[PDB]
């Protein structure tokens, strides 16, 4: 074996030592070629075809990318090829958990399916990655090239999920903190996931990136904090770093929480559902597993993929028909029909024990208004999304450290005063989404009648279009006009 | 109904008239987005996740985009929005046709599976197509939108596939002939299928583009030629023709030919042969049809993507055995091991009928090299590989019309030697690839001796690496060294 | 004469109507060939060669663009090619009165050598495209297109300065309000020039540019507001315009006020102020103008360009002796020191009658530190920067009126607490940067005493290398530690 | 000093070493920014904006990318941080000599301006780096970065010229010699500056780059060949080097010798011709000299660039008022016609000495058609280009060495035949045009019919609008039609 080189459109050719490429060429890793990056996305954003594969190689590429420049610059970190292959393998392997349609699955289906269960990708990139290791032989090769399998595998997965339980980690000792840094930072999250992700969305969404990541990693310096050794930016470019948190809120607004996006996510996961109980999945030792069970079982989760989708549209099997009927109505694009948009007033903040409660307050408010069709709870979806800068309602600029260039050594710190006034006030707010699984125009019309309604009984913002789809609603309510 | 935007990455916002909405939103046109547009390419660029649906709509758009320039300049032309939407939905519609990987199904699979039956994507298209508007209720909407379907629906057919049989159409008359040149160009082969193709496959191999089509498309004019109304090129523009196929070469040579790529389809290409008499397909009534047969049922057609691959390759059944451990071998990528490459000399030329005996000629070369091994012929792979500028020993251009600035309604024709001394003096030649289905370390060794020896006793071309690769072999050949 | 196509690397092939060459191919045009876009920003970033001239094309063909998109969604706004032509013209012509080096020429240097007067581009460009106008003989040609230059002609110029005295516009009724919209915007800023110059700058500068405005310009339509016919936005794409202003304030913050681009700026300014007095350019009956008297003649002002820059520094003149010595320290390289920067706190603000005052102040600060050098008023430069939206304190969003889909003929007001959280609460600040002419390591050590504890005495923000530049100073102030 | 970062659009940020800093800091180097890159080209391309500067930037930083590619991949080549260096000044310094309008000057001007002599931008360049060196102290800081200014400045010098007179180079030893093929490739012409210049030109002048030099980078290695050390390709990239030169040719086509780019060089050249008696640049002492004598004394050089062009067009001085009424005409764009363009046929050959005798053998053709005016030899401009693979009729991929992935080490030749049929036969050729000064109507169509007769008579090939610019003479000629 010798090192390979790809062609990738987003950072052009990437070289691969042999031990990345073995890992590679596995079951467990070939099969993020079948888990699209933006799941319902696509059916959006026609030019979202990319898949997870794709976005790992560059992941581990970027991985490599910071953790060299950083020794080159500061050869006493002792930076070894060892680090160097670590951080690429936990960066390559951090997107093996990921489901079919990537968020749906852990961020809608098993919510839904398994609700006693806690479950991430996260928490599936590792299980995946043990099982991709002992299924594959990968230990044996990976001592040939200087790993330590025990300490190493285990700073692997730290990388990715965080302490497996003072220091806590054990793969790697406080002198080698940065490293924990780059592929997935608990800290701050600022890592070279997002860099990928940034510049490969925006490649294919057609939506052009903001953020440089390239200038970024020029400019970042290794520097003691509190008797950690931490990444640090150079003082002048935390604009730099406000801005890259903007256009990932930017790219949620647009792309990744698309009001249509979402409601195929929800429509998919509606199949998934009512597919579960029928679907067969052969995990180890020939037993078999369902959609939802299939995480328990690697071996059974290296065949779950986008595939699910298709083999329920193309099902013949009666048990499957109202599965099946949805992805058609798909298809047809006779889709739930989105009624509007609110938000919470003040500090008003909804949790998720309420979001099955939801539907059934809309269908309660009582409009007075003409209307031809009575709507039922069931009639009206209400989708919930969190936005914020990846920390609640914390500031993430608040836990990055800075270096001047009169003192490269000295890490230091900013606050958003010392930064710009035109910067937000807070960092975290929720939106709300109002569907209407009745499609026809009298059903809409109430619907709109009954969203309004509720917006203005719960004191919630005024919905854009509000006067002109309820402009006998907005009326009553003084705040609004 | 009313327009909709649509964001493409290589187009921008496109806008589509509510008619080609209706027909997109059926299961026939969706079906393209689980079809790959490079099939095995992406096995070896990750970038080529990209998919025929949204090439479909990048050619359905630039359809529109000439017949509406051409209708622009030349209002004497009397171009109809009937004719513009008739031109569009020949666009969108003429990929409709394509089979699982999509040029692998209709160059390497059915000619192999139904050697007896001339079959192509064009010819699927039009079947597809029929389907598409029988089953979704499409002519009244077309009735709706100004169209007659009688007349229309042939137009778009010719568009498509050429004379379903002196002026051969019957969908438009001699006055309307440039509206044939559009979105399949019989003639000379430039077409806005290719202009999609050219910018669409570059963004996403990670290879840039020489070819400017916007540009073409202003200096595009109708001239009357030999009776016909014909589309003309600018004379100065002859030169970014010539650069045009000299990029469709390039493209091929760099990406739609690349040596793993296509062993990668010729070993999906047999997994599929070997998985054919036990995969089905439901179609019309219930009726099962096989891989090798959806082709004659549309609505089993309908069904027939990509997802071949994973249903064989996530199979349980004993019978798929062989099929699925093909797949798997991809997965690992222990993949055929290419030999070599290599050219007949002069006129030689090699026809489809002799394919089949290749491999048996590489196994009967004698080379006096001493051998562990002694290979057979179903140890061998020869793919042959025709290149030329789309029009065999033909040179495109010759077949192409311009117009001077001095005079804009009179065409002329512009000789090769009008031109350059610099472009080929050959439009066509054919590339000889050897693989080894035995990947071990002396089937190799012993694959090139057989390979190199072949060459030189049928006085092809010597390959490349031949000296370093078949030492003992090279220096009999007087006109190698 | 026929219509020319021009290639432009951002926008394409842009088709350019034979009037519009004759108003190009004069002298009074030509002249922004010679005058960079950015000024000393191509000092810092040196892509950044690019000039007036080909943005000035790119806004009159984008002033087509939306005047054309409007009129073919919209028939029944009665739009005439006449008006379309006046657009473009007013588009091509708005940058018509920059000087040298741009924001240079009116931001620093009229000011400084002109006090008592008030001048800027705008009024330039109105008096250059009257000059223009009269001497190449355009109004004729004007009315062999379809131009009144009676009319129109004042219709321009107030595209380009607003009304030059209720509907107080005289070029066009009420009835086409909307057209003044689209050249130079005056309710919200929102016009073709900014989209130009963000996509223009970011290709050279190597940023990359976050608008769409191919995008909004879809999304455009025009409604009644207040008696008048007003362009609209998408309801939803409210986000998409709070993003602009992000990006316009982005690129502010990186290229535009670049504290380096800024310093060489101001050397060019101080350079051409020593040079004032002795350069002339003979202007009309070759009586002879300086740099600063130049703007009273459109005669000299045409010959008025970058090349002032190398005829000062190539000039062998005993009188430009001090004027050349600072442009020769430019190409040396040995600027003006950057000391830092700061920012007012809460309410206070500084008005541009007190800029002369802060060196002084600077200068009179008494840190308690050791210094070797003491420093007076005119070894310090302190630059103050506004910071906005576009409107002072005024959210531009507010002045922006919307429709919805389901009444795309009915305009309505969107707030911010409608949009987001996440948004600005406040929409402009002031940064002042501190410079040392003294550029020794002990000048440039005191100089960061005096700015810090003078920075501690105005209770402004704590510089972000304070602690580091000046560890004695800042521990005196609590609020900073 | 510490090494700085600079943002280029095209290559993103660049790292540059002190000493570079330092060397780019001086007026030698700062000279670059007011000389364009494409001279005239900006005439007709408006995004051509861009000067010598940013070019000379860019093979700076691709010279330091290849050699330490090189030197990664193989440290057995024992490359020291001085070669680095020393290639990166060569590349930063190759472009120092050239004059106004970059080959303009020593393309058209010198040769007309001073026949008798010799002389290349090459040869300046030389000269400007020795005035760089002496006049700015810079051989003390190179022995501070450990460079041995006797070898490395004879190393640099003939980087850029070749030998100053076996072994012809004495700055490096044959163990080095792959480092002269870096920055001026005399053996193949495959070098960094061809690599910038593509994608930078490319970048400006809305032309799609098809070269990948960072993917050639990659696959480059040193082996031996003949006993020299070289740079070798990787066998299968034999390809995409042909590609590099047919880009090359296109982007010469399409732009550099641009029909009416070339006219306009011609006419600044004309100008500069009737200036060069009365412009007075000081030099050395204050000595006077000419625009074609500055050549003589760097000290007069250094101030020679673009600014020139705007001295005379600004001008008042009744001497220059020839030169100056030619500058008048561009800005009206009042330009000599184009009259049209053939080739010589056969083995025909133009030589230089004949050049100026072709005018008078076009006013000399005898065409039977009916003229109002009759033209003489001064009326026409006949412009000879000279189009080639670099290096004249050979094929520049002959002078390439390769190697095999089976043997790394071992380089290897391969010929045109076994890589295509579908290559150039020929690899040199020339094109003419053939401009006419008298504009008006009956000038131009007189000119036409005479440059066809000229055609005709000298068997050269049929102007592509031969027929319809002059149908009474194309006739005549059998083998045209
Ligand atoms: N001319 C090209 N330009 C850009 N990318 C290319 C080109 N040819 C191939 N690629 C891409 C496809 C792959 O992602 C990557 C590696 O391809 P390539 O070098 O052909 O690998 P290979 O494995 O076929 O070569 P080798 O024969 O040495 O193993 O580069
Ligand atoms: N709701 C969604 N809809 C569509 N795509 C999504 C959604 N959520 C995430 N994605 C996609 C887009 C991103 O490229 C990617 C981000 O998730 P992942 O790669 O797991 O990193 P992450 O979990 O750290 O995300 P973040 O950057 O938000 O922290 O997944
Ligand atoms: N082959 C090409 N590909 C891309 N851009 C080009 C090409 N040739 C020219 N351009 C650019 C340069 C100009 O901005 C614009 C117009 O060029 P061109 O068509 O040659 O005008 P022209 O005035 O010389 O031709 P004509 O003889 O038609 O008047 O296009
Ligand atoms: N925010 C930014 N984003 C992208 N590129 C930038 C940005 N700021 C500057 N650049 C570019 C322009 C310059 O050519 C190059 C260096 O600029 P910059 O880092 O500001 O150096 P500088 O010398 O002004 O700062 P300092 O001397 O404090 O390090 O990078
Ligand atoms: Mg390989
Ligand atoms: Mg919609
Ligand atoms: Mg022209
Ligand atoms: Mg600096």
């Amino acid at each position: 074996d010798t090192m390979k080189v790809i062609n990738d459109p987003i950072h052009g050719h990437i070289e691969l030592h042999p031990l990345l490429v073995r890992i590679i060429d596995t079951p467990q890793f070939q099969r993020l070629r079948y888990i699209k990056q933006l799941g319902g996305g696509y059916y959006v954003f026609p030019g979202a075809s990319h898949n997870r594969f794709e976005h790992s190689l560059g992941v581990g590429y970027l991985a490599g990318c910071l953790v060299h420049a950083l020794g080159e610059k500061q050869p006493e970190l002792q930076i070894s090829e060892r680090d160097v292959l670590c951080v690429q393998i936990a960066g390559l392997c951090r997107n093996l958990g990921h489901g079919p349609f990537s968020h749906m699955f852990d961020g809608r289906f098993i919510p839904l399916a398994r609700p006693e269960v806690k479950w991430t990708h996260e928490q599936g990139s590792v299980m995946m990655f043990e099982h991709l290791i002992n299924s594959n032989g990968i230990k044996p090769v990976m001592e040939q090239y200087g790993l330590i399998p025990e300490e190493d595998i285990c700073f692997i997965k730290e990388q990715i999920v965080g302490p497996l339980e003072l220091w806590p980690y054990k793969g790697r000792p406080e002198n080698k903190s940065f490293l924990y840094e780059i592929v997935s930072n608990k800290r701050n999250g600022i890592d070279v996931d997002k860099w990928d992700y940034f510049a490969r969305d925006c490649h294919h969404l057609g939506i052009q990136n903001n953020f440089d990541y390239k200038r970024f990693i020029k400019f970042a310096r290794v520097c003691e904090v509190d008797n950690e050794l931490r990444i640090c930016a150079r003082d002048k470019e935390v604009g730099n770093l406000y801005d890259m948190f903007h256009t990932r809120n930017s790219l949620h607004r647009r792309a990744y929480q698309h009001k249509v996006g979402n409601i195929i996510d929800t429509m998919i996961t509606d199949a998934f559902l009512k597919a579960d109980d029928y679907i067969e999945i052969t995990g180890a030792g020939g037993k078999k597993y369902r959609i939802s069970t299939a995480i328990d079982d690697m071996e059974a989760y290296t065949k779950l993929t986008d595939n699910i989708f298709l083999e329920i549209l193309y099902s013949t099997d009666p048990k499957l028909k109202d599965a099946r009927e949805i992805l058609k109505q798909i298809e047809y694009r006779n889709l739930f029909k989105y009624v509007g948009e609110t938000q919470p007033t003040g500090q008003i903040k909804i949790k998720r024990e309420d979001y099955e409660s939801l539907p059934k307050e809309v269908a309660s408010a009582k409009p007075k208004v003409l209307l031809d069709v009575k709507l039922k709870a069931e009639d009206f979806i209400v989708d919930v999304i969190n936005m914020d800068y990846g920390m609640q309602e914390k500031n993430p600029i608040d836990h990055v450290s800075f270096y001047c260039k009169t003192a490269p050594n000295r890490a230091i710190r900013i606050t958003k005063n010392q930064v710009s006034q035109l910067l937000p006030e807070k960092f975290a707010e929720q939106l709300i989404r109002v569907y209407c699984k009745k499609v026809d125009r009298k059903s809409l019309y109430a619907a709109r009648q009954y969203f309004v309604q509720w917006c203005a009984d719960r004191n919630f913002t005024k919905p854009q279009d509000g006067d002109v789809i309820a402009p006998l609603i907005t009326p009553q309510k003084k705040e609004w006009n």
